[PDB]
């Protein structure tokens, strides 16, 4: 409890440069940047709430970007960063290198930004948390933040399609992974780690599409399932509309994306016979997992020790 | 700045309650909420990074939502908050009110969620790192909405800037279509073919009527806003306001105020209105003006045929 008092008595002497983060170690984003899934994944993997937006050279910091700004962003839209910065237009908080931490804190208290640029040769950036970690004499962290300013230290966003059999937007795959890991116990984390689930979803020929042709509208090729015909594979619609004819009387209803079928085919029921038929009414794009594949994924999860 | 040097002596004895936020004034979110546009707008207007998540009563805080967990959420998808809160499953730091701020700061600096719920356990409130720091330094810190520093101080700063009327982001809200069962379609089809003469086989063969009913936008829905009542957009028919479209209520309730004296009655399904609007005879031309006002009392699903469409259907005369 003496470290806090020490730091308090020493704040009038220490300047921003004593706790400054060199410009070489700053996490920046160019203003001429688009918020496609890859850029947003790179933004989030750093776990930095406030990121400076620079135009041209890195020393030219022109705006700010808050992770809280990425709420209504759809990575599918691939919106440009300029539109977001214009809608929000965060205020720049400037400071000089020859400043005392007392004045720094006085500014941050009512300041429009807890992140400030230290300069007009820009050297780096200082945040309220730096000042307070220096005062308290003990470092801080919300574990989302990567490391504690000493070059020493979660799911990597590696859900990107790079020219494979079928094309789906990374945001779609992410929603798939989330929905399966959450609302289906067969793919729950407790039974199968998320990394293994992701490997399984992007496994070749698992995710597949299907084109609709009025000619063969009721052909056996467009039937993902047939009543009282055994199968061994689990389906999860990603895009499209399907007609489910269920029950012994054959009640017909419609189902769109994120409607899964035949979970028991994967786990032990032994045999799985669905009392329903799933026909395609449009272009379908879905996941198809075989019992063998699910068992292999479980083998993977139990093999890592 | 001398307060900082004694803030330590205070942190060794103070308790969370001295600087705690009261569970009564905490902005929370229901456990079963959906992260649609409206809910996301609430969340982002409140301007709070961490939001407790309770199931049922406010005292049963079970989860914790981070705003960072919304980066890859689409308000258009209407993603349930349950999936996110169960997928990220951020841990909760439960604490007792008799917790010296020393151990509190020790726990916070460790990495556990900065927001800790202080508590047949009873809920006491919320404790944040910035709260302990504002108590130590005895100063005000603010980048979220409210200026309250330690306890009981409602205030306004910069004209409540965080609430920015986000409606510009919204999607068009254009329903892809209206789903009517095949059986409801057949029932409506037959009812119009029989009772109403305009749609009778004498003037429209079955095929042309089916095409007109399957035509785009003829079948429509109308959501009921219990608060925004009597809106001029919810009046299918206005009294003595020329109209040119025939209606047929398939599902829902409507209040019909008819007669100059204005008697109001309640009509439900298969109660159609303004059939003469379809007639196109020479005469602001050959106007039809109804003597009634039809407004909605519940969600409506109906047909709505313009005079155009009907006369086109009649123009489809092929022997
Ligand atoms: N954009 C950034 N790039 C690099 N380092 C940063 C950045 N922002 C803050 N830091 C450093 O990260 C450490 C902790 O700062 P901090 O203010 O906690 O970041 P943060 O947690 O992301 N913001 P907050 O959400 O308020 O906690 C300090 O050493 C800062 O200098
Ligand atoms: N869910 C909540 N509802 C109402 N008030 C809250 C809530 N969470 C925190 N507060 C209060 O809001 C103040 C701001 O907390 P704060 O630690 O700044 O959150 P935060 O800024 O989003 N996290 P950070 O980015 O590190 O600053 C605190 O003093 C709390 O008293
Ligand atoms: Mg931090
Ligand atoms: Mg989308
Ligand atoms: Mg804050
Ligand atoms: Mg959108």
């Amino acid at each position: 409890e003496l470290n806090i008092i020490q730091g308090a008595l020493e704040l009038r002497t220490k300047t921003v440069e004593d706790v400054m983060t060199p410009l070489r170690d700053c996490f920046m984003i160019t203003g001429e940047a688009i918020l496609d899934f890859n850029t947003m994944s790179e933004i989030m993997e750093s776990g930095y709430t406030r990121i400076p937006v620079f135009e041209g050279e890195r020393s030219n910091i022109v705006d700010l970007l808050f992770v809280k700004d990425l709420a209504f962003v759809d990575p599918d839209d691939c919106t440009p960063l300029k539109t977001i910065t214009k809608f929000y237009n965060h205020p720049l908080h400037f400071v000089f290198n020859d400043t005392k931490l007392d004045a720094m804190l006085e500014e941050f208290k009512k300041g429009k930004s807890h992140l400030a640029i230290v300069q007009y040769e820009v050297l780096g950036i200082v945040t309220l948390e730096d000042v307070i970690e220096e005062i308290i004499k003990s470092e801080i962290l919300d574990e989302t933040d990567l490391y504690t300013d000493n070059r020493t230290k979660f799911s990597a966003f590696k859900q990107t399609d790079s020219e494979m059999k079928v094309k789906i937007s990374p945001q779609l795959l992410l929603a798939m992974h989330r929905f399966l890991a959450t609302e289906v116990e067969a793919f729950s984390p407790s039974q199968m780690s998320e990394k293994i689930l992701l490997r399984l979803l992007k496994h070749p020929n698992v995710i597949q599409e299907l084109k609709y042709d009025e000619k063969n509208k009721k052909a056996p090729e467009y039937y993902l399932y047939q009543r009282n015909k055994p199968v061994d594979y689990f389906v999860l619609i990603l895009q499209g509309k399907v007609e489910v004819e269920a029950g012994k009387e054959g009640m017909k209803f419609e189902a769109s994306a994120f409607s899964y079928y035949g979970v028991m085919a994967l786990t032990a029921s032994q045999v799985y016979i669905p009392d329903y038929s799933v026909r395609a009414l449009s272009d379908l794009q879905f996941v198809k997992i075989s019992r063998q594949q699910y068992q292999n994924a479980l083998m993977l999860e139990h093999h890592h020790h």
